């Protein structure tokens, strides 16, 4: 196959979530990722690039990044389909929003428009301050902006990260629309979404519909859902089905699996799924007796969350080498458990069998854009599951520094931003052979939320994602290695 990685990615999908494809996840060909001819690489939005200034001046990611949001919601003839984590889009971001619905609207478009936010009157003012900054534009748009939680006690909401338009294009990764955290700042988090078209824009939009049918179906229960629209305009559950092909056009030759999970309070189990895994023994995950671990001991919950048997399995692919860069690995506890087991367990087993593994973290000086106080958080819980499968913790040991690179973020010589504060990063990416990774908004470490992504396999893109973002990013974060198989560091 020209595809190993993502044709084993989606066998594994089949077996947990086969309820779910088509709408949580799906596999496509004939995509495109969306570069500029001039920087065919700059489908990668990453923010800020500015690698090697500890000043960041000249922030090269996030002028693309924000000119591509405008871009493609200027471009739109029929809907904009937007999610993101409260608080709503806010500063430059609200701009390129703004900016886009403009554009559209002189252009002569009339859109439907959705914006959805997880959280813990917020939309009406949202949708009153939108109306008002797009001024006669906004009689040209019917729109849609809602709050929603699914579980209080589960903390599930939504935490995709997605821009489609038309259901043609989209843009997600891991970039919360947060002006202070991201832009008016001398120390911007460091992060990154993909921007792609053809039928995988069409998968976004079905996920979409997925969240807008449950939201609206839940629109009257105040502890859930804050809803407010445009004019006597209702909720749209499927805007997407409504207004877009089924089968969105092909631009290109990018095979993709999306993929997403529903959270805790949307859906409990898929029915048709018959999938029956071998638990791990857990471990020392669970801080607490009376924690319900929904990662590590709840097979219903896998069912209705197939991105974490995803990332899992892509590991799991991997014949030479995984790069993943998070903002962390590990969570609080309580209310998560520490870990997930069995993806510590799937790079245990790549470990022991050769291949190499590189983690970057967002420093824990930033304990929050850090959950952990030391990298051995990490090193000991992978030398622990280790230590199963090599026969003790001596083996364990071995097996790790021979071949792990563990490390926290930096993207220049500076230990921290020339403002003395940390680097944050918070990146949700996962990267093999320079071959396929994804890019979205699932986070590595517990976490019961809705999420979202792109598994994409093209050696081309792959590549393109080393040069200008995994390896400079290994070029300044080396410094801070605790474990770093190719320069004989173990400690
Ligand atoms: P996310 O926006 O919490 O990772």
């Amino acid at each position: 196959s020209a595809t190993p990685h993502l044709d084993a990615v989606e066998q594994t999908l089949r077996q947990v979530s086969p309820g779910l494809e088509g709408d949580v996840w799906e596999r496509t060909s004939g995509n495109k990722l969306d570069g500029s001819a001039a920087d065919p690489s700059d489908w990668l939005l990453q923010t800020p690039g500015c690698w090697g200034d500890d000043k960041c001046a000249d922030r090269v990611g996030t002028k693309r990044l924000l000119a591509k949001m405008t871009e493609n919601i200027g471009n739109a003839t029929r809907t904009v389909d937007i999610s993101t984590l409260a608080p709503f889009p806010n500063g430059a971001f609200q701009d390129a929003i703004v900016a886009g619905l403009k554009e559209s609207a002189a252009k002569g478009n009339k859109l439907k428009v959705r914006i959805l936010v997880g959280a813990a009157v917020i939309p009406s003012k949202y949708r009153d301050e939108l109306t008002a900054k797009l001024g006669k534009a906004a009689e040209n748009i019917t729109l849609n902006v809602a709050s929603m939680t699914t579980s209080k006690t589960a903390f599930s909401w939504n935490h995709s990260k997605i821009l489609v338009v038309d259901g043609q294009s989209a843009l997600t990764g891991g970039i919360n629309s947060w002006k202070d955290d991201y832009l008016d700042t001398t120390h911007p988090v460091s992060d990154v979404d993909l921007a792609l078209t053809g039928p995988a824009a069409g998968s976004a939009g079905r996920y979409l519909d997925t969240l807008w049918t449950w939201t609206c179906q839940n629109k009257s229960n105040i502890a859930s859902v804050w809803f407010a629209a445009s004019g006597n305009a209702g909720c749209m559950p499927t805007m997407h089905k409504d207004t877009n092909p089924k089968a969105s056009p092909a631009t290109g030759n990018v095979p993709v699996i999306a993929v997403g999970g529903l959270g805790v309070g949307i859906k409990d189990v898929d029915p048709k799924s018959t999938f029956r895994p071998d638990l791990p023994t857990a471990s020392d995950t669970k801080c607490v007796v009376g924690l319900h671990d929904n990662t590590n001991a709840d097979r219903d919950y896998d069912t209705v969350n197939p991105e974490e048997s995803a990332l899992r399995a892509l590991v799991a692919s991997a014949k030479g080498h995984i790069e993943i860069s998070q903002q962390d690995l590990n969570a609080t506890c309580p209310p998560l458990p520490r870990y997930d087991i069995r993806l510590y367990d799937a790079l245990a087993a790549k470990m022991a069998a050769g291949v190499k593994v590189r983690i970057v973290v967002s420093d824990p000086a930033n304990r929050g854009y850090s959950q952990i106080k030391s990298l051995s958080e990490i090193s000991d819980t992978l030398r622990n599951r280790l230590a199963n499968i090599t026969g003790g913790q001596q083996a364990a040991k071995t097996a790790m520094c021979s071949n792990l690179q563990l490390a926290t973020f930096r993207s220049s010589p500076n230990g921290k931003w020339a403002d003395g504060h940390p680097y944050a990063q918070h990146h949700k990416l996962v990267s093999v052979d320079s071959s396929t990774f994804y890019i979205g908004s699932k986070n590595l470490y517990p976490s019961w939320l809705q999420d979202f992504g792109y598994i994409v396999e093209s050696p081309e893109a792959a590549k393109q994602l080393d040069a200008k973002l995994l390896d400079p990013q290994w070029k300044y974060s080396q410094e801070t290695a605790t474990v770093d198989y190719a320069r004989g560091i173990c400690n």
